[PDB]
This record gives structure tokens, C-alpha cells and sequence, in this order.
RNA sequence: UAACUUCUGUGAAGUUG
């Protein structure tokens, strides 16, 4: 396969999975933004969550919204950055795995996420298109290279 | 990379196009 299908066949898997990546810079910010809720330990539901990060984008990403948040939410969720926390009869409490309560963390397992989804789809992308289309910069080959080799 | 809505989702369903 082209890159420009690669691509195409990447977003198509992840959202297969109820996940999407919502372009370099949003996914950054949104990303910050669940580590300010939650890097604290805080157990906040699914609604709540969405709901801190939704109104923080708002202003400048007309992408925000409750849908498009929870596929960021749900790619963290499938990549088992949260303790979710049961209660009878209502909705699950989540906080942030200790191990990811910082950015770095935090980013590098949600990349590991989408390889993994683009391993599973049989889709294999260079270290160099990773940073394009998770960075869009080719300045984070070296971190592609890191996930791609422990995976 | 269809948008949105509901939902306790390693995920479902619904509305619109």
C-alpha cells in the first residue's frame, strides 16, 4: 500500500474501534487536559470527564464535542490507562493509572494504542509516516521507533 | 479520517448526511 491508503485504512480501523485521532495539535490538547483532571487521582465518570475536556476545546477547536472527545477517551480506555472503579446500579468511576499520570506517559501509551490498532489491521507504517500523522512534523521518528520496537 | 446524540462500553445503538 501508497501512504495515502496506509492512512485511509489506519483512521478506518481506529474508528472501527469507537477511537479516533482528531489531528495532531487537538489530540495534544486534549490529551493535557485529561491529565488535568486526573493526574490528581480524582475518580471522575465517563460524562464527566468528557464533559471537563469538551468545554476546555471548545473555544478553539470546533471539532469539540461530546462525540469527538469520547473517542479520545475511548482510545485511553482500550489502551488501559484507567482504574475503573464499578458501582452497582451506576455509572463507573475513572481515574488515571499512576503509571500514566504525566504527558509523556500518557502520550506514548496512547501512540502504542494506535500502532497496535495499525498491527492489528495488518497496516504497516514507517517510523517516519508515524510522526507525520501523529505529529505532523518528522521530528518524532525516534519515539515512533521506541513504540514500534517494544511492541 | 462523515457529523452529532445516548450509554457503566478493550465498545454498542440511534438521528442526520
Amino acid at each position: 500500500q501508497n501512504p495515502q491508503q496506509l492512512s485511509a485504512n489506519l483512521w478506518a480501523a481506529v474508528r472501527a474501534r469507537g477511537c479516533q485521532f482528531l489531528g495532531p495539535a487537538m489530540q495534544e490538547e486534549a490529551l493535557k487536559l485529561v491529565l488535568l483532571a486526573l493526574e490528581d487521582g480524582s475518580a471522575l465518570s465517563r460524562k464527566v470527564l468528557v464533559l471537563f475536556v469538551v468545554q476546555r476545546l471548545e473555544p478553539r477547536f470546533p471539532q469539540a464535542s461530546k462525540t469527538s472527545i469520547g473517542h479520545v477517551v475511548q482510545l485511553l480506555y482500550r489502551a488501559s490507562c484507567f482504574k475503573v472503579t464499578k458501582r452497582d446500579e451506576d455509572s463507573s468511576l475513572m481515574q488515571l493509572k499512576e503509571e500514566f499520570r504525566s504527558y509523556e506517559a500518557l502520550r506514548r501509551e496512547h501512540d502504542a494504542q494506535i500502532v497496535h490498532i495499525a498491527m492489528e489491521a495488518g497496516l504497516r507504517i514507517s517510523p517516519e509516516q508515524w510522526s507525520s500523522l501523529l505529529y505532523g512534523d518528522l521530528a518524532h521518528k525516534s519515539h515512533m521507533q521506541s513504540i514500534i520496537d517494544k511492541l
